[PDB]
């Protein structure tokens, strides 16, 4: 989608979660630090539910597509809320600001 959108949009409902955007912990969600290329499944600390720590993904541009659209159903049994995006655009527009989110 857009990238500078998905920014916006990301912190108007992820942030919450996901301060990715200074040295905000992994509350209720990991800060972004990576994404692309960083296999997940394995944190230094909080690495969150067996559901999640169990994948062992690459975190590319194809699990993120799934899981964002999707995420009950990518993984059964996350500790992520977010049960629909919005239609099509806001998938396309996150999934295109974490990928610059891997380099800010
Ligand atoms: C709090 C209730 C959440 C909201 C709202 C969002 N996310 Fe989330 N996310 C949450 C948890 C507890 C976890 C842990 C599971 C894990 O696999 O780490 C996550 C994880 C992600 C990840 C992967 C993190 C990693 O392994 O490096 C991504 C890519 C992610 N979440 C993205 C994301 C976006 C873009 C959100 C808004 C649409 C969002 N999350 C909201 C909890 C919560």
């Amino acid at each position: 989608g857009d990238v500078e959108k998905g920014k916006k949009i990301f912190v108007q409902k992820c942030a919450q979660c996901h301060t990715v955007e200074k040295g905000g912990k992994h509350k209720t969600g990991p800060n972004l630090h990576g994404l692309f290329g960083r296999k997940t499944g394995q944190a230094p600390g909080f690495t969150y539910t067996d559901a999640n720590k169990n994948k062992g993904i690459t975190w590319k541009e194809e699990t993120l597509m799934e899981y964002l659209e999707n995420p009950k159903k990518y993984i059964p049994g996350t500790k992520m809320i977010f049960a629909g995006i919005k239609k099509k655009t806001e998938r396309e527009d996150l999934i295109a600001y974490l990928k610059k989110a891997t380099n800010e």
